[PDB]
């Protein structure tokens, strides 16, 4: 469950990292940063400069946001909550 | 269901694209990019320069965010989940 | 219900507009734009330049996001959905 | 309940504030501002300039967003709603 979402998220981020480092010519870490802030809806820096980068970002957002938030949702409810919930027991 | 939300989203994005390319004078792809990152709450680049663009963006956000996330929600739960859920069956 | 959330949202946005136009010295429309993109989590332009503006924004976000999304949620489910739901009936 | 989420959020923000003021060399208030807009998904200003800042931000986002929104969710439903719900009684 959490494992599946984790793998799917990693694969999605790797895909984004490869795309932006290639098409937008970003250093890998910046490409990964862009992929992460975009899919978590935090932001979009550096904004794509090529039409290909803009088109891909549009599609990337619509397809990846759902996955990313599903992962964060389960990561917090099925992994972060129990660790604090149980740890709150005297 | 998913089809309806898809059509409504496309129409909303087209409307945004037409507005920003006209009033803010953006190239269509940039107008579409702005419309997408705004409604998905990712960001807002390039920020509108005219008061008309700012007013429209305010109204655009309040009316479109709900629709856009409904689409992403169903796109992920009623289309992305089944494809992975069923595909996870040996 | 929807009316209450609407009034609360308007009051919250007016408060933000007054604050930023005064402390950050922004033109009212820009102060309102900032208040809207911040509470909808879309963005934050122009970023506050004074420590007072930064502190207020921090508190503004935590107190207003919940309200704003409650309004958008009901605006879409109890107002946008019915109009399309019923209109989808031959 | 609300108290626990409040404490966890404060601790998370303090951690972010310390990190960015140290590694990114930001004034504390700017480090706190960055930590807040990032975890609430509002934005990311100023964008990290060091690879360490970018890596930390990526991890910070995934681990903190869930917590932050849980707090805002309860702050609005279990604290803001009752105050308006009960206050709406003649
Ligand atoms: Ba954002
Ligand atoms: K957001
Ligand atoms: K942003
Ligand atoms: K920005």
């Amino acid at each position: 469950e959490f494992q599946v979402l984790f793998v799917l998220t990693i694969l999605t981020l790797i895909s984004g990292t490869i795309f932006y480092s290639t098409v937008e010519g970003l250093r890998p870490i910046d490409a990964l940063y862009f992929s992460v802030v975009t899919l978590t809806t935090v932001g979009e820096t550096p904004t794509p400069q090529t039409d290909f980068g803009k088109i891909f970002t549009i599609l990337y957002i619509f397809i990846g946001i759902g996955l990313v938030f599903g992962f964060i949702h389960k990561l917090a409810v099925n992994v972060q909550l129990p660790s604090i919930l149980s740890n709150l027991v005297p």
